[PDB]
């Protein structure tokens, strides 16, 4: 009977659940043709994590593992294969009912970040301390060599030789390498977690409005670029702090839809209302695409459990 | 009186409040000679943020601003002067009662990360990013005055007058010449000026107690080392305390580290009002504990409470 609640956090106090970025704006895009089925930032209102979702902000689009060897690839750069474990260092068991190790990226693109290594072996003359190195790196999640569900991925570097075989390796995500057509950025296209031509499994379900006039409402962040033109964004269904809150609370869901109000604390006024659905996503009554222009002190407050029949006041 | 609580998170579900890293181990170091007065991950038990502490995990050791000038180093490398704003993009007001913009690094060292830029003008805007280092012990590190410097291996491709973000990744080095000391504060306004508005130092006050830290290992760009960053409370505890703002009923809470499987208490600790832990331990090093363990609030006690030795 534990009452359902959301944390009290302005947009300026929230972070994206699909890439390590602050939330910049609320956003809608009603004419989206893609199926929306992201795998990070997936949590039911009663606290069940789904997809590849995990709790750490540092785990989103991160990998841990070991480089095996440099490998040939037709594409530009120097390429390296790495085995991947769970983020906690334990071996990834492909028989677990998840799509891929938790935290694995959930979109097609060239993810830019830093690969770092801290050697296992230490040197006596260096105070029994290990050698280290880090370099910029790109992981193309659409590559046939992106196979995290099989425990292996590949990354490329500008650096031509200074990556060590057999050593503990971390990928820290930073942004995208490019959003040119040839870099295949599509935030709603899932990677093939086991490779070219295989079917993904254990997915969090797709989400959609079902009531006429309603559209999804997203928490949008702008993602950095290594180069080229663009202002790319990543849209999540709920911020990471909501994932963290719902997981902690695990309040029973008393219907399939929670009515929430976006409120301005100063005025006490409701700016608009939204449906927060059981599977963990928002809809609003809006007939346009683009940002929601709202006071910076605003946040969502739980109002009451309603049902799928409920008619939202238009934004 | 809203009851005081901690989140229910294992070590493997926590992140560091002083650098964007997962928590690796609990750690003690009783013989520490330095004053411990970190400025990130500072929050009272009743939810008052202190020092340079802010809520976003993405804001810890981050900067936002614009580059104003390129200055070449004497030997190797290129430096760039950068004006900094608040992380929310508003102008930083030096008259506000904080030591520096929230999220500013709180230790001496060469912080390694990536500088990225997305131009204002455009059509789609142009972008660039490069590896960068910020030497927080440099005379040019003056975030409280609104300006810092970073260095790059890249010699030319950093633009002036364009929105710039620093994403922290690790340290550049921990060699002698790189001045890494996690307990030495930067001089936020430069070397001849006193830091102000600081979160207070923390220490045990009872014989046989020592501070208990949440430790993370931090990546290195190069060199030998296994550097760590120790925080007083993880970022999720800061976030939780801020949310709850439960009244503190004494100056010291008693907490128990429990194995929820067996239900047994592994050890107990004092959680002090100002937001830090002490334990009765007379050794340095990691705490060896079951991966399922976490801290649970027990009761309010006082400075004279004797902790069970661990
Ligand atoms: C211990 C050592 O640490 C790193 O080497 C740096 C070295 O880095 C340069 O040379 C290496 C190859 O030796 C790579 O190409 C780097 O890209 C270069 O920057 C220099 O920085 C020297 C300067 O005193 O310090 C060394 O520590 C690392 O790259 C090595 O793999 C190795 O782990």
């Amino acid at each position: 009977s534990k009452p359902f609640t959301l944390p009290i956090l302005t947009l300026g106090e929230l972070t994206n659940s699909r890439f390590p970025l602050p939330i910049d704006v609320l956003y809608t895009n009603p004419n989206e043709s893609a199926i929306v089925q992201c795998q990070n930032g997936r949590c039911t209102l009663d606290g069940e994590l789904q997809g590849t979702t995990q709790l750490l902000p540092t785990g989103i689009c991160a990998f841990r593992g070991k480089v095996t060897q440099q490998v040939q690839d037709e594409h530009r750069g120097t390429h390296w294969n790495m085995t991947v474990t769970n983020l906690n260092g334990t071996p990834f068991d492909p028989t677990e009912d998840v799509p891929a190790p938790l935290g694995t990226p959930d979109f097609s693109g060239q993810i830019y970040g830093v690969i770092s290594q801290r050697n296992t072996n230490t040197v006596p003359g260096e105070g029994n301390l290990p050698a280290n190195r880090a370099h910029e790196a790109v992981i193309a999640t659409y590559s046939p060599k992106f196979t995290p569900k099989l425990g292996n991925i590949q990354f490329s570097t500008w650096e031509t030789q200074d990556v060590s075989s057999g050593q503990p390796t971390k990928f820290t995500p930073v942004g995208l390498a490019s959003v040119d057509a040839n870099s295949h950025f599509d935030q709603w296209t899932l990677p093939s977690y086991s490779g070219a031509l295989t079917l993904n499994m254990n997915l969090a379900p797709s989400v959609a409005p079902v009531f006429p006039g309603e559209c999804l409402l997203f928490f949008r962040s702008f993602i950095p670029l290594k180069g080229g033109y663009g202002n790319p964004a990543i849209d999540c269904l709920m911020p990471q702090e909501w994932v963290q809150h719902l997981y902690q609370e695990s309040a029973p869901s008393l219907s399939d839809v929670a009515l929430v109000r976006y409120v301005n604390p100063e005025t006490g006024r409701t700016l608009f209302e939204a449906k927060l659905h059981r599977n963990g996503f928002l809809t609003v009554a809006r007939n346009s695409a683009g940002p929601v222009v709202a006071p910076t002190n605003g946040y969502f407050r739980f109002d009451s459990w309603v049902n799928q029949f409920y008619t939202l006041a238009p934004m």
